[PDB]
């Protein structure tokens, strides 16, 4: 039925698809329109993960083996012109350089986007990417977006006297004759208060090997992190409605990027994953705690990871993301970090990156490596900073590969991208951070100063 929707548009329009019944709204809704438009039309269907766009090509191949169909998880194909329905990852495209991803996408038909709502840093770079040639293309974007008791589970006060202590949660006694699931931000809680368990009594385990032995016997409760990737018989769900994930602080003031792991709250979706644990076999509970999930994930994380994919090809991911989601609709926008990360997409592509700085981000084992391409302005040689542990500053270092670092001691760089332990370290050492040194960080400076007054 939606079909005729799609197929009534021209190069230049954009749809979103809500819609997802059944095994495979991008297996069946791609099938219908290339039944429609023919088997001698190339059609693009684009999937975050890789696994998961080798999955349903393996499953479609085998379902029809009238229509032709193409996998694009791996290295790049030149002058790709395969006729049926092609499944590839973002990742693939997001090799491609702009002459290539246009010459790539204006072969298609049509353009299926899957879970958009994910924000991978490969997802926002194609999307902001191909809204540069909108106009030659006709994109689709679709997304997903046994009873149950609701009760918000409430704080544990400090110094208090039905009811036990799990990590500041407050779950009855009485419901430790079931086997419980406990979401926890911290990746060190997982450890300890779920040792806390054993230590109290009740037969516990941790986020494969230790899983299986842990699962036979009861009761068993169990401590986990973001594992959907179901249970042996789970009776009672809690959670702490919190998760450990990365955020992006902006200021004026050096360093002006800080970036790091900081308790956040879940999605809706997110929630939906702690909600829909429990339930299938018989009529289980949920105990989440005083804070609202989250309509959409906060991405402005993965959209400064996402800028590192518009270097080579001069690209502002920032700005091209902002104009995308101005036409298209996709995200919700904080108007203010959005604002604030452009002026450093500005900053970051200002000037054509040294060529050894540009081989060190290909090689190297670094989670960040755009914190080299900002830093590279001020910095000739990277630096490295003592690591955080438990809040206090160690004598331990990151040994990351060609790096060929300079250790801090106390001579602190003029960073523009940094991270919260980075951060931490100079507060911490009693130092301080210096003014910037290079004139184009001094502007990018006054200009944040200036879009955060508005």
């Amino acid at each position: 039925e939606m079909v005729k929707k799609i197929t009534s548009m021209n190069r230049g329009d954009f749809k979103q698809i809500t819609l997802a019944t059944g095994a495979g709204k991008t297996t069946e809704l791609p099938k219908a329109v290339i039944e429609e438009i023919g088997r001698h039309k190339r059609v693009l269907v684009l999937i975050p993960l890789r696994a998961a766009a080798e999955s349903v090509y393996q499953y479609m191949r085998l379902k029809h083996p009238s229509i032709s169909f193409n996998l694009r998880i791996g290295d790049m194909k030149e002058g790709d012109m395969a006729t049926g329905i092609t499944y590839a990852s973002y990742g693939y495209f997001c090799q491609m350089p702009q002459p290539k991803l246009r010459a790539a996408m204006v072969e298609y038909s049509y353009i299926f986007l899957d879970e958009y709502h994910c924000a991978t840093p490969e997802q926002l770079a194609i999307i902001g990417k191909i809204h540069r040639f909108s106009e030659s293309i006709r994109v689709v974007a679709m997304t997903a977006t046994h009873p149950i008791e609701e009760f918000i589970a409430p704080e544990v006060m400090k110094g208090e006297d039905q009811f036990l202590d799990i990590a500041g949660l407050k779950i009855p006694v009485d419901e430790m004759k079931g086997n419980m699931l406990v979401f926890v931000p911290t990746r060190n809680m997982a450890v300890e208060v779920a040792k806390k368990l054993k230590a109290k009594g009740y037969n516990s385990g941790y986020y494969p090997a230790n899983l299986r032995v842990v699962t036979s016997q009861s009761p068993y409760v169990i401590v986990a992190t973001n594992a959907i990737e179901t249970l042996p018989d789970l009776d009672t769900v809690i959670d702490t409605g919190l998760k450990c994930e990365k955020r992006v602080r902006v200021s004026s003031k050096i360093p002006f990027i800080v970036t790091g792991l900081k308790r956040m709250a879940v999605t809706v979706g997110e929630q939906a994953q702690r909600r829909g644990r429990v339930g299938r076999v018989k009529p289980g509970r949920y105990y989440r705690s005083q804070e609202t999930a989250t309509g959409s994930k906060d991405y402005h994380y993965d959209l400064l990871q996402a800028q590192r994919y518009g270097i080579e090809d001069g690209i502002n991911v920032t700005k091209s993301f902002r104009e995308m989601n101005y036409d298209w609709s996709l995200y919700e926008e904080d108007s203010l970090l959005i604002t604030q990360l452009e002026i450093l997409n500005n900053l970051l592509i200002s000037e054509d990156l040294p060529a050894a700085v540009k081989n060190i981000m290909a090689r190297t084992d670094h989670p960040e490596p755009i914190q080299l391409a900002y830093n590279s302005y001020e910095v000739q040689v990277p630096v490295l900073f003592p690591k955080i542990r438990n809040g206090e500053v160690t004598d331990t270092y990151e040994n990351y590969s060609f790096l060929n670092a300079r250790k801090l001691g106390e001579d602190v760089p003029v960073y523009i991208y940094a991270t919260e332990d980075e951060d931490l370290a100079v507060d911490l050492l009693g130092l301080d951070w210096p003014d910037p040194g290079n004139q184009q960080v001094v502007e990018t400076g006054k200009a944040l100063k200036q879009v955060t007054g508005l």
